[PDB]
């Protein structure tokens, strides 16, 4: 295998980890911020899987090896890191806890794993960069470049000794869950969000949306994945602002690399144009975040708290633009 593998101490440590009792009820909520509980992150994921699919959904030892190896294969980049992975998985958990009867046991397992692995081995570089500089990854994966790589790395971890949490599924269900995971991870490519949201809006408005129609179902799951991947915009303001700093730290590092190679970066990736960030955020919320959560709320109403939170943060960015912001840290 070309993947890094967890050590015995790492996975055995997770197997023995116990979440504090009082914290459990907080994990059920949409706005929960895992930020202040780093040592507990892998344990929070185990808990979410168990509450969603039962204590025997996966053999515990294999699940712990899988989680700790996934952690080891996320890089030390500013944003697309291990913290992000667990944050996205938690949003999926909150959505599922409020819509669990609409999804099968197989889909719940697949989606939680897809979320934990959706940015596996991210290098801190965008698909735009990889394609622009003809990186080998872009030759191998023409579109949704990094996302196809993330799925390939996910399959690779399952192949590590004692890491295949899905081997006990029948051969048909095994193939089915890998497909759910592949489509879900690919769905996190924002380039695909615009078309997917437009199609879902048409399906919903014409009254043709049918959750039992597999093609419709795949699209709903795709929008759910987008919603989870974008969830930093659904946290309490200070948490959302702190995360934005990480997002931009990564964007700016990419812009720095571009300048070194003679290609000027777009303003968003230019460290010297940080004054444009508030307006950029307004643009992003208006073009992507708000419509995403608006459509998600239409199709799955219990997800409304995410939309409400996004609207609140849009209002905070507007305050920044008007020069009304309080103190930021
Ligand atoms: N590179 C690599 N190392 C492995 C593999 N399987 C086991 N190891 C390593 O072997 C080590 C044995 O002791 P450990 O502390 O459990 O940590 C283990 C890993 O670091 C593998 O497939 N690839
Ligand atoms: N490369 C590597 N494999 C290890 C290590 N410890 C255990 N292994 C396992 O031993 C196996 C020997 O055959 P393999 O196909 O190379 O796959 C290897 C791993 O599954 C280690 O430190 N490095
Ligand atoms: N592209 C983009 N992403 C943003 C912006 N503000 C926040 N984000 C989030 O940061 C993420 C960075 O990686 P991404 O996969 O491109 O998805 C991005 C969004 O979820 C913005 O202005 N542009
Ligand atoms: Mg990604």
């Amino acid at each position: 295998s070309h993947m890094s593998i967890c050590t015995s101490e790492e996975w055995q440590g997770l197997m023995q980890f116990t979440l504090p009792v009082r914290l459990c009820k907080e994990i059920e909520l949409f706005h929960f911020d895992i930020g202040p509980f780093e040592n507990m992150w892998p344990g929070i994921f185990v808990y979410m899987v168990h509450r969603s699919c039962g204590t025997s959904c996966f053999e515990l030892e294999k699940l712990c090896r899988f989680i700790m190896s996934v952690k080891k294969n996320y890089r030390r980049v500013p944003y697309h890191n291990w913290k992000h992975a667990v944050t996205v998985a938690h949003c999926m958990y909150a959505i599922l806890q409020n819509n669990h009867t609409l999804f099968t046991d197989l889909e719940r397992k697949g989606l939680l794993i897809a979320c934990l692995c959706h940015d596996l081995d991210h290098r801190g570089f965008s698909n735009s960069y990889l394609q622009k500089f003809d990186h080998p990854l872009a030759a191998l994966y023409s579109t949704s470049t990094m996302e196809q790589h993330h799925f390939s790395q996910t399959v690779s971890i399952l192949q590590l000794e004692g890491h295949n949490i899905f081997s006990t599924l029948s051969s048909s269900e095994y193939e089915q869950v890998l497909e759910i995971i592949r489509k879900a991870i690919i769905a996190t490519d924002l380039a695909l969000y615009f078309g997917n949201r437009k199609q879902l809006e048409e399906m919903y408005q014409t009254g043709s949306l049918n959750l039992n129609n597999q093609s419709h179902r795949d699209r709903v799951i795709g929008l759910m994945m987008t919603a989870c991947a974008l969830c930093s915009v659904t946290k309490l303001w200070p948490v959302t602002k702190l995360t934005a700093n990480d997002i931009y730290a990564e964007f700016w590092a990419e812009g720095d690399e571009m300048k070194k190679l003679g290609i000027q970066p777009i303003p968003m990736m230019d460290r010297d144009k940080k004054d444009e960030v508030p307006q950029g955020q307004l643009g992003f919320y208006n073009a992507v975040a708000i419509p995403c959560y608006t459509t998600l709320t239409q199709i799955l109403p219990p997800t409304e708290p995410l939309l409400k939170a996004c609207r609140d943060n849009l209002s905070q960015w507007e305050k920044v633009i008007r020069g009304e912001e309080t103190a930021t840290w």
